[PDB]
């Protein structure tokens, strides 16, 4: 029996308004609605693994699970098996796997973050769920993030406090926050951003969504446009929006929006938004296609309606060598020529680099770079060829070529990271001096680019 190279990932997202589901919610596990739908020729083919993200859910951890399972069950004929399950207050995550990948599935860690101090502690939040698939690492995390259309900032704000205190996959990956500690991250939830037009053009953003004209919806969407001015979600994919809005619908229909703002709103406006969505970030030359991103029309006992996304993603098999696991195999090696760091800090310290990798048996620290003064008022640190040589595991072409190299550049002073990047050694070529690059990020902003040559040995 193979182990498989790609896998199918369903992620659902459903604000559930605090009310019970309705008997059937099977559109939903199928993607079958509005937007970028699956063809009916799938319908029975199951997904490798569902991920199910509820915020305001009023069920037992027992009551929800009961009905995810009875409805993939009733769709696919497969019982399904349960890997994980993590509430904070009413925001839930669930994820199931098909029964031939139980013991492809390990390191299951589970986690949730708290948004907010006081007033604003107390409901809004996000957990999340990793394992390891096979040699894939995959992270997902569901986030109810502040509610509000003035309140965008603080979504940015929850946002940041969430991929930084989220304490999910390898703990040994001590420099590097969730958003780089997998293959494959997905970030959905009820993100609350709004669509922001005036209140007064509440009538004429109804009718724009009766004609299916998303577009000048879209630009004023509050998600893409910090996304474009990088206040938020930096180097996170998202597939094109083709449904209506997901928020705020007249509970038990889904022909009328309630925007109006009333007492139980606290007085505020809910203009029509596309609240609920999926976001994803892979690892460089990693395999990852969209295949539906959209909403249900049949679910309609929540004011928000059911969000689905579903992937194909590129996996790796957990490699034996007559070598590595437990040794290196000197037939391979990591060579870094000509790199230097570029940094947004103002500060002087010294920097050294970190390399950190599963194909390596530890991580390896370097020597000091040499500060230099940018042109433009930058910090440069140079390494030129005073990297040490990495030593894999395994020197398997069709392993290593599937590998990463994470880097943080960190502070001689503080040992703080300022910076977190990752390298891809899916190359053009092996034995061949190569272009290598990665933004740096920490807490997830961008604070530097790291820029060299790579060389790659194999056993091939
Ligand atoms: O018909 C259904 N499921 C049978 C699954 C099946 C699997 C493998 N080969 C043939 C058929 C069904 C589908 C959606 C909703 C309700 C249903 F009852």
């Amino acid at each position: 029996q193979p182990e498989p190279d790609m896998i199918t990932i369903f992620i659902g997202t459903w604000n559930m308004g605090n009310a019970p589901p309705p008997k059937k919610i099977t559109s939903w596990f199928l993607s079958k609605g509005q937007g970028k739908t699956r063809d009916d020729s799938a319908d029975y083919i199951p997904h490798d693994i569902y991920v199910i993200g509820t915020q305001e859910d009023p069920l037992s951890e027992k009551e929800w699970l009961e009905i995810l399972k009875h409805s993939l069950q009733e769709i696919t004929s497969v019982t399904f098996k349960t890997v994980a399950i993590h509430t904070l207050w009413n925001i839930r995550i669930v994820v199931l796997a098909k029964p031939e990948h139980e013991n492809r599935i390990s390191h299951i860690c589970t986690d949730n973050v708290k948004t907010g101090i006081a007033n604003t502690l107390g409901n809004k939040g996000a957990v999340g769920v990793s394992f390891m698939f096979n040699g894939t690492s995959l992270g997902f995390v569901n986030s109810h993030l502040t509610s509000g259309s003035e309140k965008k900032l603080r979504r940015n704000q929850n946002y940041m406090n969430i991929l930084r205190f989220l304490a999910l996959g390898d703990k040994k990956l001590s420099p590097f926050n969730i958003t780089h500690r997998f293959t494959h991250l997905f970030w959905f939830g009820d993100l609350n951003y709004r669509v922001d037009l005036p209140t007064w053009e509440a009538e004429t953003i109804i009718q724009k969504i009766k004609q299916q004209q998303y577009a000048d919806l879209l630009s004023h969407d509050q998600l893409l446009t910090e996304r474009r001015e990088q206040k938020v979600f930096l180097h996170f994919e998202e597939e094109e929006i083709t449904f209506a809005p997901t928020y705020r619908f007249e509970r038990l229909t889904r022909d009328k929006y309630a925007y109006t703002k009333q007492k139980a709103t606290g007085m505020k406006y809910n203009l029509p938004s596309w609240c609920d969505r999926v976001l994803w970030k892979s690892y460089p030359l990693v395999h990852v296609v969209c295949q539906s991103y959209g909403s249900t029309s049949d679910i309609m006992t929540s004011d928000h309606s059911p969000v689905f996304a579903t992937f194909e993603a590129g996996v790796t098999s957990q490699f034996v060598s007559k070598n590595g696991p437990g040794t290196v195999d000197s037939q391979g090696q990591i060579e870094f020529l000509r790199c230097y760091a570029t940094l947004k800090t103002k500060s002087q310290t010294k920097f050294y680099l970190e390399f950190h990798s599963s194909c390596l048996e530890s991580f390896v620290k370097s020597q000091e770079g040499e500060n230099e003064e940018g042109s433009e008022g930058e910090l440069v640190v140079k390494f030129g060829e005073t990297l040490p040589k990495l030593k894999p595991i395994i020197s398997d072409p069709e392993y290593l070529l599937d590998q990463h190299i994470l880097i943080s550049i960190k502070s001689s002073d503080s040992d703080e990271s300022y910076g977190e990047g990752c390298i891809a050694l899916r190359l053009e070529a092996t034995e061949t001096q190569l272009p290598i690059y990665t933004p740096l990020t920490h807490h997830g902003e961008l604070t530097g680019h790291f820029q060299g040559e790579i060389k790659l040995q194999t056993s091939q």
